[PDB]
């Protein structure tokens, strides 16, 4: 997250890191939102490499014990039938993966709420962006899960020529664009909140920047719309 703020601890815990085993240890490549004690809701392009992937909730600094951590295995990865790894563009970036145990829940660990199904913000609706991605374009990961206040854009302005034009669909949502705050690599599968009725919602899951960089005005980030795959995550999840 480009020009983010520390997180609270306890904010977002439906917050989860996506790591990969890497010799010894384990990298942090995405975020998530945990959505059952069993299942994570993540981005399908997080997934295409044939790694040994690990999910860690309860986590706020990846680099030091917070006392909270629960680590678990990922037992089966369904991604959209429809994804596309050469074609970000046309959307269906997302997956759910099915963990290896239950985890539990606590202050540091929640379910995400999910919108009810075709919902849609208005523009410039409030929402914050969470993830441990680069803090700046071409930079590092945070250490500490950051925050950063991205409105949304709606599809019509999103959509239009001097945003993302056709790039963008109505599968998705776009949030930010101001030139200093964004998602960044490594932010990718995490939520987007938007505060709907008094309660915050996971409203996207990050999915993509601008060639150009992170934080470019008029280039939004991009989030797969989660209102859009209500019925296929429930489904999903009644047959595994
Ligand atoms: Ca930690």
């Amino acid at each position: 997250v480009v020009g983010g703020t520390e997180a609270q601890r306890n904010s977002w815990p439906s917050q989860i890191s996506l790591q990969y085993r890497s010799g010894s240890s384990w990298a942090h490549t995405c975020g998530g939102t945990l959505i059952r004690q069993n299942w994570v809701m993540t981005a399908a392009h997080c997934v295409d490499r044939e790694l040994t992937f690990r999910v860690v909730v309860g986590e706020h600094n990846l680099n030091q014990n917070n006392g909270t951590e629960q680590y678990v295995g990922v037992q089966k990865i369904v991604v959209h039938p429809y994804w596309n790894t050469d074609d970000v563009a046309a959307g269906y970036d997302i997956a759910l993966l099915r963990l290896a145990q239950s985890v539990t829940l606590n202050s540091y660990v929640q379910l995400g709420v999910l919108p009810r199904a075709g919902t849609i913000l208005a523009n410039n609706s409030p929402c914050y962006i969470t993830g441990w991605g680069l803090t700046r374009t071409n930079g590092q990961l945070a250490q500490t899960l950051q925050q950063a206040y991205l409105p949304t854009v709606d599809y019509a302005i999103c959509s239009s020529s001097s945003y993302w034009g056709s790039t963008v669909k109505n599968s998705m949502v776009c949030a930010g664009g101001d030139g200093v705050r964004s998602g960044c690599q490594g932010d990718s599968g995490g939520p987007l909140h938007c505060l709907v009725n008094g309660q915050y919602a996971v409203h996207g899951v990050t999915s993509f920047v601008s060639r150009l960089g992170c934080n470019v005005t008029r280039k939004p980030t991009v989030f797969t719309r989660v209102s859009a795959y209500i019925s296929w995550i429930n489904n999903v999840i009644a047959s595994n």
